[PDB]
């Protein structure tokens, strides 16, 4: 790449050979969990500037060039965001250049060329959903222009809009790239944003799902959000293949089981959004199992233990495999009870080739045997939480299955639901 802006020791950097000096204001904030995300707040001080070297300055009728990066865009909550189109990255000079923006539902690219004709490539999301992909959550940009051919945007990997710029002329772009909320009118505004890379070049569709993949931490298990998965942090919990439920105690024991049950609250705020709730059920509490790693996030592979919150208490989520039937019933049991019951579970953020896939969790024997992937049964009408080995061995013969894939979501402010 020809800027690769990344945090190391106490500073953004530029990773690439050009080694462009960054500006950073006093009111950005760089996440402890992992200082690559970068928080900019709707505040003149909250801005990043980068001074390109000159040898790079976009200035052509003809290079191809392209930009990556992943943002987590807080849900719009009132009208005050309707029609407010605001830039965030701009590479806007004397009126030629390029810039990304953000609107409502929105994410923009604008080319403009030096007798100020423009092209629009737009990603649009919208609010009225039951589960967004997109709303808060973590996802990966990428913007291709082929001066001869098409201004592509892709999401996640996926080509999501394309239109034809060879009509355009000369493209005389900034020599800064500004990263800041311009012309935002919702004071708490805010973007989250990682891994920004500008390439000298029109990515092909593979070299995309190559980023995608390679600047997805795969080893790490991720939260709803798209953050990294925490020991000792309350998840709500969503089963991915029935999401409109969520987790409840048939009392606490192992008389008792945790089950799925309907049906999510709504949240509307009139005219901009409608969602499903997350704040809902059983809270889980991931806890190691292993001894001597200080370490709080959760990796592949880690064994872990899983705690249920009833009534602001923890217990343990549980199972007796000698039960009668492959699916094992899970339960929450008093913790000094546990005895030899089942309960390690295996962490899983990726599939047998290294790539990303939603959270599953393998129940394992105080031996070590696989109990199964935790999903659910039906059993008299009632959607009760279970291990079964039937997940492991469809995903060995098929890699794909459905019920033992989840996510974990914690209170985050992108979302402004009241738990
Ligand atoms: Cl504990």
């Amino acid at each position: 790449s020809i800027l690769s802006l990344r945090y190391e020791n106490n500073h953004l950097i530029d990773l690439s050979r050009y080694a462009s000096k960054i500006n950073i204001g006093s009111r950005v904030n760089f996440d402890p969990i992992d200082k690559n995300q970068i928080q900019l707040f709707n505040l003149e001080s909250s801005k990043i500037e980068v001074i390109l070297k000159n040898a790079i300055v976009y200035n052509s009728m003809y290079e191809n060039f392209s930009t990556s990066f992943w943002i987590k865009i807080p849900k719009y909550f009132s009208e005050i965001s309707l029609n407010n189109e605001y830039t965030i990255i701009n590479c806007i000079e004397n009126n030629s250049g390029w810039k990304v923006s953000l609107n409502y539902g929105e994410i923009i690219w604008t080319l403009q060329d030096n007798k100020q004709n423009i092209q629009r490539v737009v990603f649009k999301y919208s609010q009225m959903v039951a589960i967004s992909d997109y709303i808060n959550r973590w996802i990966f940009i990428t913007i291709t222009n082929n001066r001869l051919t098409k201004s592509k945007i892709y999401i996640n990997g996926r080509l999501i809009d394309q239109k034809p710029i060879s009509n355009l002329g000369n493209i005389h772009a900034s020599n800064k790239i500004m990263f800041k909320l311009d012309g935002c009118r919702d004071p708490r505004r805010y973007i989250m944003i990682k891994y920004f890379n500008l390439f000298d070049k029109e990515l092909n569709e593979k070299e995309i799902k190559d980023l995608y993949d390679s600047q997805s931490n795969s080893g790490i298990l991720k939260d709803f959000w798209g953050n990294y998965l925490q020991y000792d942090k309350p998840y709500y919990m969503l089963n991915l293949f029935d999401p409109n439920k969520y987790v409840d105690v048939n009392n606490v024991g192992i008389r008792g089981y945790m089950y799925l049950k309907g049906s999510r609250s709504t949240l509307l705020t009139t005219n901009i959004y409608l969602n499903s709730g997350l704040y809902m059920g059983t809270k889980f509490i991931i806890k190691k199992y292993a001894s001597g790693n200080k370490d709080n996030i959760v990796r592949n592979n880690d064994r872990v233990y899983i705690n249920v919150v009833v009534n602001n208490k923890e217990y343990r989520l549980a199972t007796n495999a000698s039960q009668a039937g492959v699916e094992k019933i899970l339960s929450a049991l008093e913790i000094p009870d546990i005895g030899n019951l089942s309960q390690v579970v295996v962490m899983k953020s990726k599939n047998d080739q290294g790539i990303r896939n939603k959270c599953k969790m393998n129940l394992q024997d105080n031996n070590g045997n696989d109990i199964g992937f935790i999903g659910f049964h039906k059993f008299n009408d009632i959607y009760k939480l279970v291990a079964s080995n039937w997940y492991n061995r469809q995903i060995e013969i098929s890699s794909r299955t459905f019920g033992c894939s989840w996510e974990f979501i914690p209170v985050d402010d992108g979302w402004g639901e009241k738990p």
